């Protein structure tokens, strides 16, 4: 298991612009469209990213493109935050694809704010950084899935990603 498959099966893969479960428009793996509440706006972007007249449908070819460009910037964006490296320095392979995870699914600004779980995890104080992950509008907005990142961390195992 490794970050790719970890977001693939997070993600799944939907082919036609859909809402988010905070009701923003996404598309393929994951891939945030915009912000905006206009399907048109959202086209448009798609659009953009992908360089053709797509009304609203990728194909699985386009969606891998798109999840390659994605995990390689929510990357770079942790190598480049001041207080996500030296989190992401610390860490084993496995939690470091589930910080990747985090980035992926909320954006580098977003997961440089949980203040007090990254010095737990930096300090491996795990159990104590599972409990303050929980405090969150991630967890409460999507639990299943942060249930899961969450448990990669505390255990360091891919557990809450077996037979899934
Ligand atoms: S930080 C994510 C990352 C690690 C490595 C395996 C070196 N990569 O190819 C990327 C840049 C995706
Ligand atoms: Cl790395």
């Amino acid at each position: 298991m490794n970050i790719f498959e970890m977001l693939r099966i997070d993600e799944g893969l939907r082919l036609k612009i859909y809402k988010d479960t905070e009701g923003y428009y996404t598309i393929g793996i994951g891939h945030l469209l915009t912000k905006s509440p206009s399907l048109n706006a959202a086209k448009s972007e798609l659009d953009k990213a992908i360089g053709r007249n797509t009304n609203g449908v990728i194909t699985k070819d386009e969606a891998e493109k798109l999840f390659n460009q994605d995990v390689d910037a929510a990357c770079r964006g942790i190598l480049r935050n001041a207080k996500l490296k030296p989190v992401y320095d610390s860490l084993d392979a496995v939690r470091r694809a589930a910080l990747i995870n985090m980035v992926f699914q909320m954006g580098e600004t977003g997961v440089a704010g949980f203040t007090n779980s990254l010095r737990m995890l930096q300090q491996k104080r795990w159990d104590e950084a599972a409990v303050n992950l929980a405090k969150s509008r991630w967890y409460n907005q999507t639990p299943n899935r942060a249930k899961r990142v969450i448990t990669t961390f505390r255990t360091g195992t891919w557990d809450a990603y077996k037979n899934l």
